[PDB]
């Protein structure tokens, strides 16, 4: 496993399956899966920190990453390539030494240029298809977790030693 | 690929898995799917009209509607032939240049008259066979995407230029 | 199949998959499945009525039933058996004339008087040995449909007569 | 099975798939399954009283717990064994006699400990590798339930006495 520096994932569609409820009034929900939390346990056991991505601008995700004390967090991306870039310059590392999970259109280009690039398995075929590593889960099952534990190559030694 | 001028879609069971969601209130929900919205962008990406059709009349589709930038929006569609003959006139286009998705028996008549009929999986046995094309995908997993993506018949070309 | 003259069913775990949600300020939802209307719409295609037995009280379901037309509504029933015995003497008929569905500890009783009786997949072995025709689909995906379709032999003439 | 004389379990990925539900205002969401209560029926029937470990707070798990009579609360968590130690000391019982139901990691030191560990299929291998019964169901899908039946050896006859 190439080292890492730096973890960053998208949200919807990784986090998330996706699914955007609306309500009657203009409010919104997501549903997240606290498997995901156990990413950035490993992460930070590890000394890496984790970044997030995304589209979109909510309190429903600051919130989320507030509670689960994500390092970064880019909501209202225009250009994610762009943002990681700015943030990679910004920690004196490179894309080579960067883990992106994503599932869509939008990712697509930080996907092909980041040193490991996780999809899930909901992804679409084009998106999935720009995965170096792979991925069993979906979006919403723990997808997340999944990354960080193959990226960091966490192990029953590493599990052993966080129960003690 | 036939040549299609308007693509015309439904919402529940469609965008949805179904589902309806009610509180003790009076409130309701509905889940889409963001993948789903990578059907207006295709079909915007090839300058063609996407509209939507739906028995009922709620805030919840209006702002997703908005939000997704479709072209044409009717709710409290009595009935769908109709309501989509109407709009292929006041565009001077024929029901065979129309690709429409539904899953249910108000769809029916609408599904038999279209130039490609597309059902999801979930659907009804009864409405699955006036499909036209085989989706595998059922309501709510991006099966309006599914169906967007053959019926224009995008490919990985298509994929590879719009993400530069 | 036999002579039905009323459908009875539950609602969680048969009209939902057994969800319910709960937030942090008392209130609570379900979610039910548009494709189980097409139930009721049968059910009162051929002239049978339709009741709904509920040990649990809720303005979800009161709603939910008006909405879709529901021709008896008993909440808070803690002996569904009983409330079918009465529904059943008040509209002069026996139970052998009454199709039933549910999914838990709670039908057992009726489910066995009952002249069909239907369990979801979804339901727990000890009650659906008890089912008398099987039924492919679980809690919540429309599996009232499709007991409704089942029990009173709705088939393709059907369909074709009612899509006008 | 051995006898137990206590039922522990955690909630999140147990009573549920480990959703969480976010909304714009801070309010927050768990889907319970109502499957689920069969679980405190069985075990209050064989007189065997119930407890939730959490190492969440919330207003929705209260609400919870109370609407199926837990015998315990316990939330805000921070040792889950200690917990279950302080509370065998109480009804004069040993860990050999608890059977314990959970999901990840803060689960872990517990159910190395306990007389019978349970782990829904969701679950980290890591996790899943410490159960002493197998499970078949996912958290959220009657798990709970299913622990229960299996650790107090319920069988076609309780069913059977139970529905007179
Ligand atoms: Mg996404
Ligand atoms: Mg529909
Ligand atoms: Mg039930
Ligand atoms: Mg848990």
């Amino acid at each position: 496993m190439k080292e890492i520096k730096l973890i960053l994932t998208d949200i919807d569609g990784v986090w998330t399956d996706g699914g955007m409820f609306y309500d009657q009034t203009g409010n919104e929900w997501k549903k997240f899966n606290t498997s995901d939390s156990a990413g950035i346990f490993w992460a930070h056991n590890k000394g890496i920190p984790v970044g997030i991505l995304t589209g979109a601008k909510t309190e429903i995700v600051r919130r989320r990453a507030e509670k689960l004390k994500v390092d970064y967090l880019f909501q209202g991306v225009v250009d994610k390539l762009s943002a990681a870039e700015e943030l990679c310059n910004e920690l004196g590392i490179n894309l080579e030494q960067v883990a992106y999970i994503g599932d869509d259109l939008n990712d697509a280009k930080l996907l092909k240029r980041v040193g490991i690039a996780g999809v899930p398995a909901s992804a679409p075929f084009y998106i999935r298809r720009l995965s170096t590593i792979f991925l069993e889960k979906r979006g919403g099952e723990g997808v997340f977790r999944e990354f960080v534990e193959k990226v960091l190559g966490i192990n029953l030694e590493d599990f052993i030693a966080v129960i003690q």
